[PDB]
């Protein structure tokens, strides 16, 4: 029942030279540069994403560079909402230094009533290693964009 949900490069914090925001559209783990990078390490740093639809979204994925990196997530924050302005926090929690790609679960209910997103926020806490940026290589998010599990969710 869950479909991957294809989005757009809204907003950031910022980025480091030729370490574009888009690169984690992209799954190359043997390119060094397919990744965002931030500018700086200071927070706040994030990427702002919009889905083409609003969805009930599920699951985050995060792939990975072919060896570990010490620019890899060790610690972020995922939220989303109908408003890029209003955001509700959907997960806590870090990547594994290593190749294998990762997919976390996302809060997607209120006392067991769903709720849609049009825009998901990823907030990289913390590196692995001594480092002067954040790094993500790829983001797949997946859920449900079916307008007739979506539509009832949505609030008249």
């Amino acid at each position: 029942e869950c479909r991957l949900l294809p989005y757009a490069l809204h907003k950031w914090s910022s980025f480091s030279s030729t370490y574009l925001p888009e690169n984690i559209l992209v799954d190359k783990p043997n390119d060094q540069s397919s990744r965002w990078s931030s500018e700086s390490n200071y927070p706040p740093q994030y990427l702002i994403l919009k889905l083409e639809r609003p969805a009930i979204v599920q699951n985050i994925t995060f792939g990975k560079y072919e060896k570990t990196h010490v620019c890899n997530l060790k610690k972020f924050k995922v939220f989303g909402g109908m408003n890029e302005e209003n955001m509700t926090e959907l997960l806590s929690s870090g990547l594994k230094n290593d190749y294998n790609k990762e997919t976390f679960t996302l809060k997607h209910k209120i006392d067991e009533q769903m709720f849609p997103c049009r825009f998901i926020k990823i907030v990289p806490l913390l590196s692995w290693g001594p480092s002067f940026n954040f790094s993500i290589w790829y983001v797949e998010l997946s859920g449900i964009d079916d307008p007739d599990i979506v539509q009832p969710c949505l609030n008249w």
